[PDB]
């Protein structure tokens, strides 16, 4: 199909960057425009703590308090005046999507003005984090706040994952996460032949029906993956997302591949 068609058919906007990284053969659309990167930053945010915190150590608790707590955290506001391993904070992150485990993380790797750094340390220039969750949820068109680029998100989830400084371990602990997170199953997992293995963590802003989805398919047959990223948005501030626009993006990319 058409991407293009796609935008038609649901009055919607794609953004899209996928790279194969067995031969680094790139799909291209939109993928230098700016989208909310919502929720799909958390997979940033643990990878870039797991660089830096090695499997082993991963039982190592931080405590939680009141001060924590931020909205739809439906696993960590149970942490309360409690400690936390930081393997519970990322799986909390990563499969519930809990804001303040994120939040959490952010913190221990320093905060995002460390996160800004190790962005700028792999080369993207472009993704832009500035406010925690939820704040980070409100979109506008007319801020640059919490957004990036196809393009730019996509290559820094390969150096940084794909093929960064990762274990084995950390790699497998992230990527099973991803593999087993029940929440997009009607995005990415939902247009790609039952072939493939989807790793991947969706996202969804507040506002102009801002809804996305990266993740590392493996075709049946190649154990490298190939990097997608599905950034999509409306016109109006108050629009509603369908998801089948992911999963038909999806349908239509894995056609170049």
């Amino acid at each position: 199909k058409e991407l293009n068609d796609l935008e038609k058919k649901y009055n919607a906007h794609i953004g899209v960057y996928a790279l194969d990284t067995k031969s680094g053969k790139e799909v291209k659309f939109n993928s230098d425009k700016r989208f909310a990167y919502a929720s799909t930053s958390k997979a940033i945010n643990s990878a870039i703590l797991l660089e830096q915190v090695p499997y082993n150590k991963l039982n190592k608790k931080v405590h939680i308090n009141k001060d924590d707590i931020v909205a739809y955290s439906p696993i960590l506001e149970k942490y309360v005046g409690k400690d936390i391993t930081l393997k519970a904070l990322i799986e909390a992150s990563m499969t519930y999507s809990d804001n303040t485990a994120n939040n959490k993380i952010i913190k221990e790797i320093g905060g995002i003005k460390k996160v800004k750094q190790r962005l700028k340390e792999l080369g993207d220039k472009v993704t832009n984090p500035v406010r925690y969750d939820i704040e980070l949820q409100y979109y506008s068109p007319k801020s640059k706040k919490d957004t990036s680029t196809p393009a730019a998100f996509g290559k820094t989830l390969n150096k940084l994952i794909a093929n960064g400084k990762l274990s084995k371990e950390n790699k497998k602990f992230l990527l099973d996460l991803m593999l087993n997170n029940k929440s997009g199953d009607t995005l990415i997992k939902d247009g790609v032949p039952k072939d493939y293995k989807v790793a991947d963590k969706s996202g969804q802003a507040i506002t102009y029906a801002s809804r996305n989805d990266v993740a590392f398919v493996y075709p049946k047959g190649q154990s490298e993956p190939i990097v997608l990223v599905i950034f999509t948005n409306k016109d109006n501030k108050s629009d509603k997302p369908n998801d089948k626009l992911i999963s038909e993006t999806a349908k239509s990319v894995m056609k170049e591949f």
